């Protein structure tokens, strides 16, 4: 039985306040922390901020925290909910909020309680969190699937200077035999990339962005990709490391066109690309580079552009701001045939049950599911267990630098170690990891 | 009873492998992770690395891990040691190594067991870790003393691409009344410093170094210090924030002199400073800027320079590479009156007992003690509890960016919250927090 629900303000990887929740039962105290993205999708569940310009640059979470302590806590504890029944737990929270986008209590107030309950349930059942998550999601009993980690080793767009418009350049060691090996491989590539970057761009560029990847002033995507290839080759892993991209195109969508030079206040408008033109650009990058996944290639509501490209893409197309981990928007994407992979972010919807639901609807439509962190992370490692429990075979949780990233990757090492022979590495089959 | 001792490789904040140890007793599984510095002091205890160029850039810790699982674990488990007797635990580990600098098993193999045991003991005693550490060191808890955080928000030295010779530029919110206020103030100043840095130096300057601080290409310390001051003023915390420094002078100590331009290959040898000359420079920096602490202003073995400076230096003088948390080195520093504060790094010595002894010897000599992280950290939060347990009043665990840093800071927020009226914020009495 839950005897107490408590929330407090803590700091995320960017040094901005966020909500941390603790749920107390006879098994102990279970903690969960909420992540925070930047320039979030317009359709994401509401992240509640104080707005007090004299406190935390106006990014305080006192209101959210109060909502947990003075609203959810007393009601939740009095309801005597069975934490093992995740659906009951989240129906109560959703019903207490009463709004569609959780704007009353705030998604960052609800999620904490939702996630902490699942940890309390796992302990009650005396099983590893990923096992309980698998039960909650009706995943295969075995074999468990270790995911291929897509490491954002090079940042562009809003996460760096230069003209480079694309936001994320990831490497995925699909050629590894185990997660431990993929992670080793990934770190080696990353160190080779950092040394090359400092040598060609200087110490300044050698420094890392919010997710731990290098952020040199790159001019073009081809320049970035060639650097990634050189790093892979230098590391000795050519043929075993693939590339993933997060274009975050909504960032440069203007007048039905895409400005690949949106960082230049004097960008040539005659050079802005239309949907079909931006699609051809991706094709040229795909033909020259080992790209196996492309996230948000088009705007969050530019459905026709997504559908056109999907006709000939030929590789995993991941929807992030387009779907915002929302089953209602996922249905639309499926009907319009806009993509075939969901970037799953629990804080984009607000509850674990809804997130699991988004994943099931995706798999049911033949889609892949890439579990993801947010640009603003914490020492919390929930998504590590979540990606194993959902057996997706793929996760995006940062570069192999900065511990809000390594915390998850290290957790995956412990899970793999613990699973022993009761597990397989997604490898080349990451897209359909759940079918493994 | 300790039924099992196990070690595995995990990744630190820089993407390099390190040792993680788990000790199992009737109370559960207790985990500790070993930190890792860069350009470590010549006298530091041995951090054993594999040196296999075909794996982890030659930075693997398989040898250390094997020492734990193959040598320490069996003997330790059979010895049936009482984890609450930290002295006993550490005497056994040290005896098993039998070397002065832990060159046989490695400090990175021994430290994880030493730390894990103290966590297991705390659980056996049913008290929080900082409480057990207060008992182990015989520290006062009526009331506990919360530390003032020294946040390395501006990077220099070998950690920068300019001429800035000094390695670390920290801010210390000594004017706060609680740790919580101190951390918000620190983060606010940090965010102001970041934007100011990007506008004046460029986006690339906004990128963070290993410890989360900005790394702009600055030429002189004055330039860096003026920027920090503008950040403090812009944040609106004038007079409430002081500055700290980590010169890490050993880095630019060549031919008996100090080269403040050791980053330029054509550095003018006729301009290299001498012991007394470097002091004159610090003295002037102290007169114009709100500097309250200077670390490693002189070479790790250039005692004369240290002694001469301490003579007129009217602020706290921290010893890091000079003492390497070694009771023997500290004794020398005491007798020669080289400094008046110890930077306490558990992995520089190898065991908790020896670190506790170093702190005690320091306090007994009227010295201050600043608990510190290493440039290479992990999601481990031990130092947060240790600084509270040692009642030092001051800690250096990074800038308010990157979770291997926030993990400790957030844990201090939790400890403050849990203690309530049982704790007080050291503030301006940070130097003698133990006597508070
Ligand atoms: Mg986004
Ligand atoms: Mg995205
Ligand atoms: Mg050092
Ligand atoms: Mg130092």
């Amino acid at each position: 039985a839950v005897s107490k629900v408590y929330a407090r303000s803590v700091y995320d990887s960017r040094g901005n306040p966020t909500v941390e929740v603790e749920l107390t039962t006879e098994k102990g105290v279970f903690r969960s922390i909420v992540p925070s993205g930047a320039a979030t999708g317009v359709h994401e569940a509401l992240e509640m901020r104080d707005g007090d310009k004299s406190k935390w640059m106006g990014k305080g979470v006192l209101h959210a925290v109060k909502n947990v302590n003075d609203v959810i806590a007393p009601a939740f504890v009095k309801a005597n909910i069975d934490v093992k029944d995740q659906k009951a737990v989240d129906d109560f929270l959703i019903s207490l909020d009463g709004t569609a986008n959780k704007s009353k209590l705030g998604a960052n107030a609800i999620l904490g309680v939702s996630l902490a309950a699942s940890r309390a349930a796992a302990a009650e059942k005396n099983v590893p969190l990923y096992k309980h998550l698998a039960d909650l999601s009706k995943s295969k009993t075995s074999p468990y699937v270790l995911p291929v980690p897509f490491l954002n080793v090079l940042n562009g767009g809003s996460h760096a200077g230069g003209a480079l418009a694309l936001q994320e350049f990831m490497i995925a060691p699909t050629g590894a035999k185990t997660f431990a090996e993929a992670l080793r491989i990934g770190s080696e590539v990353y160190h080779n990339l950092k040394s090359l970057t400092k040598k060609r761009y200087g110490a300044s560029a050698g420094n890392v962005g919010d997710e731990g990847g290098v952020a040199p002033n790159i001019q073009t995507a081809e320049e970035a990709l060639d650097l990634i290839v050189d790093a892979i080759k230098a590391a000795g892993h050519d043929g075993k490391v693939k590339i993933g991209l997060d274009c975050a195109s909504s960032e440069f969508f203007k007048d039905g066109k895409y400005d690949l030079d949106f960082k230049n206040p004097n960008s040539d408008k005659s050079k802005w690309l239309t949907g079909p033109q931006l699609a051809d650009l991706y094709h040229s990058l795909m033909k020259r580079y080992p790209i196996v996944s492309i996230e948000d290639p088009f705007a969050e509501d530019d459905w026709e552009a997504w559908s056109h490209f999907f006709k000939t893409a030929g590789i995993q197309i991941v929807a992030d701001d387009l779907t915002v981990t929302n089953p209602k928007r996922i249905a639309t994407a499926i009907e319009k045939k806009a993509a075939d992979a969901l970037l799953l972010k629990v804080n984009q919807i607000g509850t674990l049950s809804e997130s699991i639901k988004a994943a099931q609807d995706s798999f049911a439509a033949g889609w892949g599911v890439m579990v993801s962190h947010r640009s603003g992370e914490t020492e919390d490692t929930f998504i590590a267990d979540l990606v194993v429990g959902l057996r997706t075979g793929q996760i995006k949780t940062g570069a192999p630098a900065r511990s809000e990233r390594l915390a998850k990757l290290n957790q995956l090492l412990r899970i793999e170690e613990e699973l022993g022979d009761n597990a397989v590495f997604a490898g080349e089959n990451f897209h359909h990891g759940d079918k493994l």
